[PDB]
């Protein structure tokens, strides 16, 4: 019933859902980048511990 | 001695490299899922547009 009205709604909702999906994925990439940078940070500190304390 | 502490630090560095690999693999599965979800929305919009155009 009222198929013309169903379609107006579903198009607008699809545009909003696509924006929402894009925002969600950006939030996920920010968290992923935080976890990546934390691992890189740890590895750089170990590298620099060796360089500071190794015998010369 | 034989710089055993340096060998230990390099093992820890290799553990972090493995952890980066696992993070990359896990994040790729989340990317694939996001790509699936984006394609799903696009095909909803396509079929709606095609249904609408079918009349005109």
């Amino acid at each position: 019933h009222m198929w013309v009205q169903r379609v107006k709604e579903k198009e607008a909702e699809l545009k909003e859902a696509e924006k929402e999906l894009h925002e969600k994925f950006d939030r996920l990439k920010k968290l992923h980048q935080d976890e990546k940078k934390k691992l890189e940070d740890k590895k750089k500190s170990l590298d620099d511990e060796v360089n500071a304390f190794k015998q010369r």
